[PDB]
């Protein structure tokens, strides 16, 4: 399994742009795509996992490990006191629980368990963090590079500090390669912080539904309409594959043919 690295201290529009390019080529199938719009695999392709690291300005890391069919972050590992540090979600089950240990701290005799007691869930992260919605949780360059200084070699920190990083990370990176319109919010503020908006969540609670559809689509018509939000928060019913597209990075891993086109 590869690991791309982001230099989030030294980030540039450019440098986010080229970490997204290589995250989705990376994750995505060598072959699938719908529509023009690569696909991930199924859950049997190997390597199963890609890692992401993160540097902050004052070069410490986080490595956040991604499952390749889905884009979830499963766990992270952190350098603490010498040791390599591995934080998993405790949803994750017992074998893949394994191939986390592995690939983040390959070296058995130089590792530490620190585990994240909590679901992956964005309702859980939420709770943890504070808010009643990751509207109220601000996602940004700066924002990330405090926050991976907030826990990387940190002896403890809270499930708030947690959960936030959680949450910014996330969205920064698993989100950002799903939707280029996520990345997009991201590089227009780049220089600032920014509260994800009503199409930032829509995109992001919709999509499976999203890529299903366009997986299904004729003659890049839906079969059936989807309706979303708009960043004003009116509704958005998608009725064309044109339409999406453009906002789209990665498709979820679909069984079966489609236009590829
Ligand atoms: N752990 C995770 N990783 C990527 N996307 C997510 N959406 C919700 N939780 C997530």
């Amino acid at each position: 399994v590869n690991t791309i690295t982001f230099d989030v201290g030294n980030a540039t529009i450019n440098k986010y742009a080229t970490f997204m390019e290589s995250l989705r080529n990376e994750a995505k199938d060598p072959t699938l795509k719908c529509y023009g719009i690569p696909m991930l695999p199924d859950s049997n392709l190997t390597p199963k996992y890609v890692l992401v690291k993160l540097q902050d300005a004052s070069s410490k890391t986080i490595t956040l490990m991604l499952r390749r069919n889905n884009l979830y972050v499963m766990g992270y590992s952190d350098l603490y006191n010498g040791k390599c540090r591995y934080h998993i979600f405790n949803d994750i089950s017992s074998t893949e629980s394994t191939d986390v240990e592995n690939t983040l701290c390959p070296n058995s005799n130089s590792r530490e368990k620190k585990a994240i007691n909590y679901n992956s869930q964005y309702s859980t992260l939420q709770n943890k963090a504070g808010v009643s919605s990751r509207s109220q949780v601000q996602l940004g360059i700066q924002i990330l590079n405090s926050d991976i200084g907030k826990i990387s070699g940190v002896s403890t920190f809270t499930d708030k500090t947690e959960a936030e990083f959680l949450l910014v990370a996330i969205q920064m990176v698993s989100e950002a390669a799903r939707f280029k319109y996520i990345e997009n919010q991201v590089k227009t503020n780049f220089n600032r912080a920014f509260n994800p908006n009503p199409k930032v969540l829509s995109l992001e609670e919709n999509w499976g539904k999203i890529s299903l559809a366009i997986h299904n689509a004729k003659n890049g018509a839906l079969t059936s309409p989807l309706e979303l939000k708009n960043a004003d928060d009116t509704k958005w019913i998608v009725l064309r594959v044109d339409e999406i597209k453009p906002d789209m990075g990665l498709l979820n891993y679909v069984s079966g043919t489609c236009q590829t086109t």
